[PDB]
């Protein structure tokens, strides 16, 4: 038949312990425990209008029908006439930029981390492809990418999200199925060089002109040290990727039958050593 | 207004090198890489009567309302002429069983990840009995206990399950079922809870499983002496306690789960974050 799953909706009072936890153009969020269930969970609301209502209950839905391994676990709504929220499984270790710039914070971070992290990305978003219809994510950065307790991926924030900072924005867009690769290459630059894309640059005017001249995150030994694994390869896919050409950029397939032999390298112990270096 | 999400269905030829895994009472379960998803997955299918298709749609549409953080998570149904089949996560580390009784392979298993182990389980059994209406498992073991790359819980296996409107072991069996209730899977996860703090087989020294039922309708439960469950046991006394009121004679005085929970929240506590990773990597 046509196998349906219902969203639970959650009465706002069996959240306890509702604290502040981060701000986004998104929405702000919090954590709670759930009363009954007894776990930790995070909650999304706005900071009431009638529009704004409906742009919640969107990302729900979208959240609800795009459940997979690497997608944010939706666990509830809660719809009430003094407060509104999506009610998602809490993530310990937040988003990947605090994981790649709080450098006092994590001095090292392994290689076998940062390909996995590489690796869960692209089977989030190519998950997202290939739905029916397919979905395409527009606005991933690493601030919403974001880490369970072992430091697994979970993609969030479906605002922008359309079924088929400016940083990770393609040239073309500032005025398509190849608008997330794009974004993932740089996402791949920067979790591979622990590095702000274009760091000298004081004004975004600048970056958005530079990137429509077919300027790119600087690649050197600076940025990407020589004893980067399987180095010579990420580039290819990382300059494959942000290509000036839509055209010429990979699917996600293409993208992950490369991805694939690049992770067999890895002993699965280290991703394991990987973690338990962290704080 | 009502939120529906709808469980894909995956054509067989999508499933590249299936491969056999294990078998159960359950079914086959064979392992596989879905060819778009770039994904390993779990298949369990049977190993062809219209009389089984229900019950395999039947245990589908389960998992996929069931969804929560210690169930196992459904990817699709896989329904053919020629196939059928429930496709889920894959759990590389299999069952809760294998890792209590595999001696050699597995030592030594740390008190916080047993002790996490139970804590997800209860997690996973108390939101089944929350939902509305509740949903019963009904067929809870250590077999049905899966565990991920990280030993976290998934609990599987729905075929007896009902929603609150074959041969197999009957250890975790509460007495009052044997002949022809919210009270069955506290029972189970009773024994559970002994058989993860001992590393023993229930009713080890009886053979045949008639005398085990016997014996348990007469009261009898598996041995809580030291040589099964040692002094050195974190938080022994307050376990025994959970153990005992988990498998009384009488379903009245059986505990929630809920109640449980209440009880294991300040033992979990006890243990930093980092014996949990020092675990995994020790059983590697
Ligand atoms: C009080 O201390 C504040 C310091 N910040 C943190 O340590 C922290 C921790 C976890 C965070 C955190 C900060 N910010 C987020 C976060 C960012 N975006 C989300 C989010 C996005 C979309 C949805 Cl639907 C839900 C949550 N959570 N998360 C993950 C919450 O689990 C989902
Ligand atoms: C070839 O033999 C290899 C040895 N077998 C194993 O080590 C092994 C590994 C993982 C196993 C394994 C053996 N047996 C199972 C298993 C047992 N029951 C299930 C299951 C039950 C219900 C559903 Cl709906 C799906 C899977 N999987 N799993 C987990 C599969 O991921 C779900
Ligand atoms: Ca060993």
């Amino acid at each position: 038949e046509a196998i349906c799953s219902a969203l639970p909706t959650i009465p706002y009072h069996k959240l306890a312990d509702l604290r502040y936890l981060s701000r986004g153009a998104s929405g702000t969020v919090s954590s709670a425990r759930h009363a009954d269930w007894r776990v930790q969970v995070a909650v999304k609301h706005l900071h009431l209008l009638d529009s704004e209502r409906k742009d919640v209950l969107r990302e729900a839905e979208i959240l609800h029908k795009a459940r997979f391994s690497y997608i944010l676990p939706i666990l509830g709504i809660c719809n009430e006439p003094e407060f509104l929220g999506i009610v998602t499984e809490y993530m310990p270790n937040g988003s990947l930029n605090e994981l790649l710039h709080r450098k006092t914070e994590y001095p090292d971070v392994a290689w076998p981390l940062r390909f996995r992290i590489l690796h869960e990305i692209a089977l989030g978003v190519n998950y997202l492809h290939n739905m029916t219809p397919p979905l395409l994510h527009h606005d991933l950065k690493t601030q919403n990418i974001l880490l369970d307790n072992e430091f697994h991926v979970k993609i969030a924030d479906f605002g922008l999200s359309k079924w088929r900072t400016i940083i990770y924005m393609p040239p073309e867009n500032y005025e398509s199925i190849k608008h997330d690769i794009y974004s993932y290459a740089v996402i791949t630059w920067e979790v591979l060089s622990r590095k702000q894309p274009f760091e000298d640059v004081t004004n975004p005017l600048q970056i958005m002109y530079s990137v429509s001249q077919g300027h790119r995150p600087v690649i050197n030994e600076e940025s990407l040290p020589y004893d980067i694994p399987h180095r010579a390869r990420m580039i290819s896919l990382i300059e494959s990727g942000w290509a000036q050409n839509p055209d010429e950029r990979p699917s996600f397939l293409k993208c992950l039958i490369e991805l694939e032999p690049v992770l067999r390298t890895f002993e699965e112990i280290t991703f394991l050593e990987a973690v338990i270096q962290l704080k």
